């Protein structure tokens, strides 16, 4: 039962030790916009160096793989396989082919409320996406995700296919909002979500964290042995909730969206999903026990 | 009196009426559906007006204000309307902007409106200074969501950063969450853009529209009524019989519009008591057999 301390010293040591791997979230973390945190790739160096597997979660749906990979060399995380990554663009895809194939065959496609790199996301996983060139196929499902095209049009086309019972919706995650280094916030997924699902009168099937789904879509590809994990992250209601749920030990780190005193207040509140057992100023913090 | 959804005719029917001082009318699916009006609504009108029988109207339709409204009636065939009878999300919203907004003459500030012109209009008519118009937009005071058809990506931004301020309002006219439209397809509604402010903004927004029991405060400041004599007539279980529950109303659900019985009997076998209807009727039209 998480007490939130402040991880450093010996404790910091024999955790870091008894681990297997280390589950990183991305935003807030490794980086905030294109400023790196600093100690952050020579944190993931020593990692590796020492033996100890890395994968990365992430909420963002805007990048596809490939690009995901691109933005971890250009602000400068060397030696990175594509295969680490995972973001619930990713995972949507997953979900949504599994969801889609069946004895049954001539399926149908994908209304996408996102962005190009979750379309892309989606293609590559051998889906087709409404809106694409040729043939309209029946839409099965639609997908809400980092829309900023979002709008009242769009809204109203994919209530239209969610009229018919049998259609999917899926969102990518429920984060409500994110902070841009200006100060500002843009709105999430889950603000779209909640217009879709309330116009639609439907309930999305959720992706990313804190959803369990996105840590299935891992186990399918490494084997991850939650109780020597580490789910780092700088968000309280996804990552930490997220690592409880799959019984992992949780570690809140600074830099990003959720202060030292919100995790002190569902503390206090006794809302022990949301409380994380260790706290760093920054990732780089991890680094004195390596 | 415990809903049991029962049909209204017969003896009923003329008890109901004859206690009752007054029946407040929702407007959408119950008068008319689009550009059709209920057949027999405009006679029942006029049937309750020579009974003695007061009317009010209340939507949740942010798209008119009231001049219009009044004007809309007049063109469909109700005689004999005063726009003063008339209470839409709208109306109610500028009041209640109005009321939590006058202060020092140097305090007053702008309200941020996601709606359209309609809606618009409603709050300068009640003094409201509006972001966007021509001018300085002085400091955003409040929020407002309506019926937005032109909602989008970047005002969704723009309304939750000036949500940043704890001290900006947040209001939405309504929580309707989708309507019907005339070829079977939906728009959707407040309730769906407002869960989006919200979300966004991690703000709760303070409705205004059924069924808050804001909207009957708004009717109470400018008429008597006694809810325990009046009937709530509407065609949507969520909003209209709801409402009539928490006013304290007798609640008569006509099957014209979104809800139909079954939807209606579903509640009832499941003990949701406020969303169950008192009585219904196929027709608001139906009532007039009640009458003399
Ligand atoms: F990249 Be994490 F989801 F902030
Ligand atoms: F006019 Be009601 F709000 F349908
Ligand atoms: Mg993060
Ligand atoms: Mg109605």
């Amino acid at each position: 039962m998480a007490r939130c301390e402040r991880l450093r010293g010996a404790a910091l040591r024999d955790v870091l030790g008894q681990a297997q791997g280390v589950l990183f979230d991305c935003d807030g973390v490794l980086w905030n916009g294109e400023r790196i945190v600093p100690g952050a790739p020579e944190l993931l160096q020593r990692l590796a160096r020492a033996g100890k597997n890395t994968l990365f979660v992430s909420n963002n749906s805007r990048r596809a793989r490939p690009e995901l990979a691109l933005r971890f060399a250009r602000l400068g995380f060397a030696g990175l396989r594509a295969e680490q990554l995972f973001s619930s663009a990713l995972c949507a895809a997953r979900l949504l082919r599994q969801r889609l194939p069946g004895p049954p065959d001539a399926s149908g496609a994908v209304f996408v409320l996102g962005g190009e790199g979750l379309r892309a996301e989606l293609r590559a996983a051998g889906l087709r996406l409404a809106g694409d060139p040729g043939e309209d196929p029946r839409v099965r499902a639609v997908l809400v995700g980092y829309d900023e095209q979002f709008s009242f049009s769009r809204l109203t086309e994919a209530c239209a296919h969610l009229r018919d019972p049998d259609c999917l919706l899926v969102a990518t995650d429920r984060d409500p909002w994110h902070p841009l280094s200006d100060g500002s916030r843009t709105p999430g997924t889950g603000s779209l979500a909640a217009a879709v699902e309330t116009a639609s009168g439907r309930q999305a099937l959720v992706v990313g964290k804190p959803s369990p789904y996105m840590f299935q879509c891992i186990t399918e590809d490494f084997s991850v042995d939650p109780a020597r994990t580490l789910m780092v992250g700088d968000r309280l209601e996804t990552d930490i909730l997220f690592g409880h749920r799959c019984g992992m030990t949780t570690v809140l780190t600074l830099t990003g969206v959720s202060s030292l005193e919100e995790a002190q207040a569902y503390l206090t509140a006794g809302q022990r999903d949301l409380v994380p057992h260790y706290y760093v100023e920054s990732i780089a913090d991890l680094m004195e026990g390596l």
